DNA sequence: AAAACTATGCATGCTCTACTGCTTCTGATCTAGTCGACC
């Protein structure tokens, strides 16, 4: 249900969107629409971090999701709690969360450098982008791993 | 010369086809607000 509302609102249509929510809402009890609705939103609150859920599902999931960006693969590679993965590494066609930078004193900057020669580049404004080629087939990610790849 | 039959013009009713006014549906435009994602 949720899947043909999404798609028929990208479609630009309403009546099938109003179809299926009034499916949910007749085949639902009222802790079912509030859930139904927290997801909606996708919001839940639930008190407990992302983090956490990851750690309890495998010992080694917060590291392939950084890699992967996608909950299918981290669901079905890591099914078995006592098969893990020898090595997770940056692959072709998944988006990679972006490594940020952190606010800096100037007056213990050096010190921030370990005593050495460090690199000065200029703060560039605007989105932020990582782009896949293999051979003439390309795919662009964001930020957050949502995918631009038809813009662009 | 008188009576009977028939012709034609006009009255009456009915039905059918233009034209004007009122009401309601549809389309096009504008204005206001909502959602996505980023910073
Ligand atoms: N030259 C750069 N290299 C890497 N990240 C950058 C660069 N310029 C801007 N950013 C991004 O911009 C963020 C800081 O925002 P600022 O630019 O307003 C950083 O955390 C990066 O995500």
């Amino acid at each position: 249900l949720l899947d043909s509302i999404a798609s028929n609102n990208s479609a630009k249509r309403k009546d099938l969107i109003k179809k299926s929510l009034l499916q949910l809402i007749t085949q639902s009890s009222a802790l079912e629409q509030k859930w139904l609705i927290r997801m909606i939103i996708k919001d839940l609150k639930l008190g407990v971090s992302q983090q956490t859920i990851f750690s309890v599902f495998h010992n080694d999931a917060a590291e392939l999701h950084n890699v992967t960006t996608d909950l299918e693969k981290v669901c079905r590679q890591l099914h078995d709690p006592s098969v893990g993965l020898s090595d997770i590494s940056i692959t072709l066609f998944s988006a990679f969360k972006p490594m940020l930078a952190a606010i800096a004193d100037i007056e213990h900057i050096e010190k921030d450098m370990k005593h050495q020669s460090f690199y000065i580049e200029t703060k560039l404004d605007g989105e932020r982008m990582q782009m896949h080629k293999d051979g003439d087939v390309y795919k662009y990610f964001s930020r957050n791993g949502y995918n631009y790849t038809d813009q662009f």
